[PDB]
């Protein structure tokens, strides 16, 4: 897959299991239109959020619904959500992974771009 | 000061001097409307974004503009750029410091709240 | 696999290929025995640390030769290395994965626990 | 002050208070000594570690006591402690900054280093 998103709980040390991830891609229009969506699975990872054919070059937007994770587990968080935004395959096609660690008070962003 | 944002740079060990950085308060309207902005000074900070009397409750969204800070320094970055999306004095007055720490491909982002 | 470990480059955005890693036990005599000893690969992990017969329970040192990733590549890097001290296997067999994300001047560490 | 160590509570949003914190230096002989200690007070920090004349060059350990502030709280933390090792005032003298911020999985330190 194109698209991989990791969400780790830094708490309690395990992946973050139905975290909800939603991706857009900046329209033409400067509008972000709604691209794939998926919830996280006990490895942490949404399901196939998109394939190659589709991914195509552009400005996408990966939002990650990290209140709704701590609310449900009884903390009270400080941001409402965690969001990347990125070019992506503008030089040519790559793989990204973007992997995102959690606390009700930080979170960490890293992407890992591989040549398929 | 009530919000004060510092940003560093993981890559050479020192606070990022002119970054930009912008707050937005979502109005009514789920609209965004431009509340503060300002640049990194030379100790990792924009000076006064805003007053305690200006800083009420609402959804506040701190935009760091880090792709501008990379492409001048010869590097080019993953990110669009970073931003935090938080409640503010919900719950009464506090005072936030919110931290990011750039690197090309990765950002944390802290928050510190103090006592109202 | 018991013991993982993964480990990031946050500055160039991949995984961090031949960075040496040794993982000791403290012995009965306080001292530290050496337990095991790798080198990342293109994934990012140094294949075959331990089995799950021999990880037996203790106080087990990871320690990431980090100073010697960054000089090769021309940076001067603030630590002399990461390390991760943890008990393994104290309340039962477990499988631990320790990340590691790494900048000249900044390293985080989580560790993502399972029950086999 | 040349050495200031700054802790962060990433779980609850605030500076970790009463986290003892030990500096040592490595000696001669490839031995540990003992050269600073305190407690992190209401700021996240330990106060006067060293002074100027004292911190001279060489490679400085400090060892952040993890596994007694998250077990005061009734967590279980994954690590025995965080340890910072750095060679200091190498290239002549300079102020280092180093900041830990702490969840019961995860731990980051970010070097902040200033001119001579």
């Amino acid at each position: 897959c194109p698209l991989m998103v990791k969400v780790l709980d830094a708490v309690r040390g395990s992946p973050a299991i139905n975290v909800a991830v939603h991706v857009f891609r900046k329209a033409a229009d400067d509008t972000w239109e709604p691209f794939a969506s998926g919830k996280t699975s006990e490895s942490g990872e949404p399901h196939g959020l998109t394939t190659e054919e589709e991914f195509v070059e552009g400005i996408y937007k990966v939002e990650i619904d990290t209140k709704s994770y701590w609310k449900a587990l009884g903390i009270s968080p400080f941001h409402e959500h965690a969001e990347v935004v990125f070019t992506a395959n503008d030089s040519g096609p790559r793989r990204y992974t973007i992997a995102a660690l959690l606390s009700p008070y930080s979170y960490s962003t890293t992407a890992v771009v591989t040549n398929p």
